[PDB]
């Protein structure tokens, strides 16, 4: 709900996920959300955006055991 | 509404609603939000963006059932 | 907190806060959310963005009244 949308907002503003991947984060399962979040954080690292990586990982942490 | 915010997020990132219309989605009635979402989906369709149209329509459907 | 993410989305759309500040708005307490939202509204007003400014103001008020 709110946590998947947090992930969505941060990942979209980072430009780290494609349209399909964002669609899956919004309409898919929680496991898919966790996996795309991990990919998003790694991509945020790769762009030099350490802050976004830290935010995405904290959100994924909330998303995980849930 | 978390779903109204989903509509807000997707429509803003796609450019499917104008600034005023996004404001209306947040501060307007539920019917106004649904109708602006449908307009956003129709505009995305008109531009050929089927992906955005499919997501917007799913969100609007959730808005209707609530 | 649907309202905290609502505040986050609107404050991010203005470009008034840095990535760190947005991180605090999303992952911090409600008090930090109120203070950074007020900062975002003040900066947006200063940049000429009325609509964003007291949309944020209404949001911060909702956040404060629990
Ligand atoms: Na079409």
């Amino acid at each position: 709900g709110v946590v998947k949308l947090e992930l969505f907002v941060v990942a979209r503003s980072t430009g780290a996920l494609s349209k399909e991947e964002l669609a899956k984060v919004m309409l898919g399962t929680n496991e898919e959300a966790i996996e795309l979040g991990e990919a998003a954080a790694a991509r945020a690292k790769a762009m030099g955006d350490e802050e976004s990586a830290k935010i995405i990982k904290a959100i994924v942490e909330k998303l995980k055991k849930g």
